[PDB]
């Protein structure tokens, strides 16, 4: 759903950017239905956690 964020906030979770932007070497896999792996050009989010927002580390 289209949701605009405030100016104060800078970074924001968006895995769709990796699967969308990246087409040649796009990465999209789940860690045992818990973590997430999204590696793209216009995106960078992949960590084995519940949030999958680079919080685990």
């Amino acid at each position: 759903g289209s949701m605009t964020l405030p100016p104060e906030l800078s970074i924001i979770e968006i895995p769709f950017d990796d699967v969308e932007t990246r087409s040649y070497e796009f990465i999209e896999v789940e860690i045992k239905g818990r973590g997430k792996a999204k590696l793209g050009k216009r995106e960078f989010a992949w960590i084995p956690e519940s949030g999958k927002y680079w919080a685990d580390e």
